[PDB]
């Protein structure tokens, strides 16, 4: 018959320990840029002469 | 063909008399707290000894 087995309290810590990999490598070197329109046209060159 | 027969107006007093019954009197004496938390937790002793 202990006087405080039933008071003594459950109390955590800071350690909270990050364990998911979400990386972004190839997205952090693309060198963005802000296009406001519906769609991107640009040129390309082929032969002929 | 009275002059002024349809052309009356119907007004209302000031006589609202409300009547139904909202009393709140035991919890107007119970020393009310806050509670931010999920549940309150108390320790109650017995004997033993």
């Amino acid at each position: 018959a202990k006087l405080n087995l039933a008071v003594l309290n459950n109390v955590f810590s800071e350690l909270l320990t990050q364990e998911i990999n979400r990386s972004a490598t190839f997205l952090g070197l693309l060198s963005k840029y802000p296009e406001r329109k519906s769609n991107i046209q640009w040129g390309v060159g082929m032969g002929g002469t």
